[PDB]
């Protein structure tokens, strides 16, 4: 269960890290294709300030999965007979992936 998590985990990383180098890649070829326009750098900054913000945003999505995993482990490794579950939602996942 511990290699099946794991690699299942790499997965969700390996795809979040291409969706980070092809947004990266588009950022960085913008950028380029802009200084080679010789902008102000007032459309450059724009450009990378929105870029920025979206990479936050995916690394953030990728982060509350990181932890929806950690979550999801964690409570079933010290899964102890009495235990509760705040929220149908955490059970439905937990008992949906095990």
């Amino acid at each position: 269960l511990e290699a099946e998590m794991a690699v299942e985990r790499k997965a969700v990383e390996d795809q979040r890290d291409g969706e980070l180098e092809a947004r990266a890649q588009k950022l960085e070829a913008d950028l380029a294709e802009l200084e080679a326009e010789g902008a102000k750098a007032d459309a450059r900054r724009k450009v990378r300030d929105g870029g920025e913000r979206e990479m936050r945003q995916i690394r953030d999505r990728a982060q509350r999965e990181l932890d929806r995993l950690e979550d999801i482990w964690s409570t079933f490794t010290k899964l102890a007979p009495k235990q509760l579950i705040v929220d149908e939602n955490l059970y439905r996942e937990l008992v949906d992936r095990y």
